[PDB]
């Protein structure tokens, strides 16, 4: 069946209870504990993928494996292609085995 979000946590890869990103066309979902969330957020909740991890500005480049992402100023040397279909990965993954 079709559903708009992934069935697994984008932080740790495991399923169960997730909070789903309310940002337009974001399929990402996360365990509460995986983001230090203490309770299911109410209202419009956008996930960390959309904010640059270095500063606070909006992300324009994205790690395809975890929610690290980077604004204009911090794209350079942040993402490289990985061995998995060339998908870009942040410095937190081995690019040979992301
Ligand atoms: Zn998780
Ligand atoms: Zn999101
Ligand atoms: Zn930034
Ligand atoms: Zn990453």
């Amino acid at each position: 069946p079709k559903q708009m979000h992934e069935d697994y946590c984008f932080q740790c890869g495991d399923g169960g209870e997730l909070v789903m990103c309310d940002k337009k066309d974001c399929p990402k979902a996360y365990h509460l504990l995986c983001l230090n969330l203490t309770q299911p957020p109410y209202g419009k909740w956008e996930c960390p993928w959309h904010q640059c991890d270095e500063c606070s500005s909006a992300a324009v480049s994205f790690c395809e494996f975890c929610p690290h992402s980077f604004c204009k100023d911090h794209e350079k040397g942040a993402l490289v292609p990985s061995a998995l279909e060339g998908r870009l990965c942040c410095s937190e993954h081995d690019p040979m085995a992301p």
